[PDB]
């Protein structure tokens, strides 16, 4: 189980979600994407790193949040991680983002998937 596992390593063991997205924070996260991952990711393809539009209909929250917080937690500990390090060469590293920065960016993403 790809979520448990991601629990497992952490640090985030849960996410709160509201009904429906909470506009405000998905902008505070479109301008953090911006600034901390574009660098490397684009929406609709690959380029250094995977393409993440669909990321939020592919891996669970937590998984999503400990990959922001804890890369190389989940390079080492997370099978699907360790994966994707195989292939793309490169690794993601630490960029000292917070919980509640992390949690804009996956607001963000659940709403770049609403977009298609
Ligand atoms: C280049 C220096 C990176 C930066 C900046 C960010 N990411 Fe990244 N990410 C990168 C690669 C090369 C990979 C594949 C694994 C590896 O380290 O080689 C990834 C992977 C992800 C994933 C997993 C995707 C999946 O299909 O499971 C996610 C969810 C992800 N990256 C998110 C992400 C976000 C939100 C970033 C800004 C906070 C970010 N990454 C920066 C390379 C790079």
């Amino acid at each position: 189980d790809p979520e448990a596992l991601a629990a497992e390593i952490g640090p985030v063991k849960q996410v709160s979600l509201g009904e429906q997205i909470d506009a405000a924070l998905a902008q505070q996260g479109e301008q953090l994407f911006n600034t901390y991952c574009t660098a490397c990711h684009r929406l609709d393809e690959r380029f250094i790193g995977p393409a993440l539009r669909d990321v939020t209909k592919r891996r669970g929250p937590v998984y999503i949040m400990n990959v922001m917080l804890n890369p190389n937690g989940m390079i080492q500990r997370h099978p699907v991680m360790k994966q994707l390090v195989q292939e793309y060469g490169t690794m993601m590293t630490d960029m000292a983002l917070s919980e509640e920065q992390a949690r804009a960016i996956l607001e963000y993403l659940r709403q770049v998937a609403e977009n298609q």
